[PDB]
């Protein structure tokens, strides 16, 4: 026990440099991973470079990276102090500002916006270094002709979030961060449509489940961002005609109507919202399966995202006055769970007996020249750089776990996997725990 959450978190921000695209800043703290993917364009050449690489691959898949965006943000929002305590503002907010400069980049036409650069199959078929990469790096985009609701929605609501991270640190950018959400909501809100529809490599990765709650998501981001009653009014009106109150609950990069909930919860103060959040929160507490040891057990893919994604939307209702104490007491109980009180810590670089061999690319290889290839992903030997706080899939229904590099359901690490955590390690220090 005894955890220091102020150094997991900076630790989590450290896996976010890991997840750098394009030409690294001087300051860069994460110094084994170098400048890569600097030639990735548009189909008219326009630059694409910088963003985050989804996970062990080098793939921006915009949908989970745009969600990773909002989740970080919303943390830097409502427990800034946790950041500031930990001496980690700038790095937090430099955090949200690597995937909003990218997805400015992203957003080439008012009605246009790239979701991916680099194709599923070409990266994938390559282990190495990033900056080795030869293959072509498609991008693909989304437009009035192939729409993507989910997709422009949910970078409309991370523009919108960041717009409030940067609102008096940086103005200037805080206001360009809002003229681009407000056209990808306009563009996400009158051309429907699922994303992976248009985008289809990603429907073998991140297919699109049902857009509808993202233009709600985005919608209620807008109003928080604006004050402009116009998207509050959308958002409820949405909400209602989609039936949000009877989807399944829960915060994801494919479904986040509890975040939804919640976050209109705090923007209305209407009791309906917060009875649907309690409902939940009770119910994972309460009826949720857990593995014996406490660990919400909500899928086999991602477990630890699934239960820390959870922890964050029980601290976000803590700040309601709901329960405060023990949905507080619960979301903690999560996080120290894939911090050791299982046994062993589940965050690459910290605790006791951690993962050594996350299903990752950059942080297998040795440093150049030595060649970095499909040999090194069968190396027994643990990765060559410690993946400091990256957060893996977790151990199985039944506290079970061996470290493998191959096994990706388990060892597998991912920028969504870290951005619910993050925000929760923040809420903890706010908290002062």
């Amino acid at each position: 026990m005894a955890y220091d959450y102020k150094q997991v978190l900076r630790d989590s921000l450290l896996f976010y440099e890991a997840q750098r695209s394009g030409r690294l800043p001087a300051d860069q703290k994460v110094t084994w991973r170098k400048d890569s993917a600097l030639n990735d364009q548009g189909d008219q050449g326009q630059d694409l470079t910088g963003g985050y690489f989804d996970a062990g691959d080098f793939v921006k898949f915009g949908f989970p990276m745009a969600y990773t965006a909002t989740v970080l943000a919303w943390g830097l929002i409502d427990f800034e102090a946790g950041y500031s305590s930990a001496g980690a503002l700038d790095d937090g907010r430099k955090a949200v500002k690597w995937a909003t400069d990218y997805f400015i980049k992203a957003h080439t036409s008012q009605n246009e916006f790239y979701g991916q650069v680099g194709q599923g199959d070409a990266d994938h078929a390559f282990w190495g270094r990033p900056e080795d990469m030869t293959m072509a790096r498609p991008a693909y985009k989304i437009d009035t002709s192939r729409p993507g609701s989910d997709l422009a929605g949910e970078t409309a609501a991370a523009l919108a979030a960041a717009s409030i991270v940067f609102r008096n640190v940086d103005g200037t950018y805080s206001n360009n961060l809002l003229t681009h959400a407000r056209q990808l909501f306009d563009f996400a809100n009158n051309y429907r449509g699922k994303y992976s529809d248009s985008i289809t490599d990603a429907r073998n990765f991140y297919a699109s489940a049902d857009y509808r709650d993202e233009l709600v998501w985005a919608a209620a981001w807008l109003y928080r961002a604006t004050n402009d009653n116009t998207y509050l009014n959308t958002a409820e009106s949405l909400y209602d005609e989609f039936g949000l109150q009877n989807w399944g609950g829960g915060l994801n990069w494919d479904s986040k109507v509890s975040g939804v909930q919640v976050l209109l919860a705090k923007l209305t103060n209407k009791q309906a919202y917060k009875d649907t959040v309690q409902s939940y929160v009770n119910y994972l507490i309460n009826n949720q399966q857990k593995t014996p040891k406490g660990l919400l057990y909500i899928d086999m893919w991602g477990t630890l995202r699934h239960a820390a994604n959870a922890a964050f939307i029980m601290l976000e209702a803590a700040e309601l006055g709901l329960s405060a104490s023990s949905y507080r007491q619960f979301a903690q109980t999560q996080i120290d769970y894939a911090l050791g009180d299982g046994g062993r810590s589940f965050v690459c670089g910290f605790g006791s007996n951690p993962p050594t061999r996350p299903h990752h690319r950059s942080s297998s290889c040795p440093p150049a020249p030595a060649t970095c290839d499909w040999n090194t992903f069968n190396s027994p030997d643990p990765n060559y750089h410690v993946l400091s706080g990256a957060l893996v899939g977790g151990p199985d229904q039944n506290d079970n776990y061996v470290d493998d590099r191959s096994d990706y359901v388990h060892n597998e690490v991912a920028t969504d996997y870290n951005a619910g955590f993050q925000s929760a390690l923040a809420a903890l220090v706010a908290l002062g725990y």
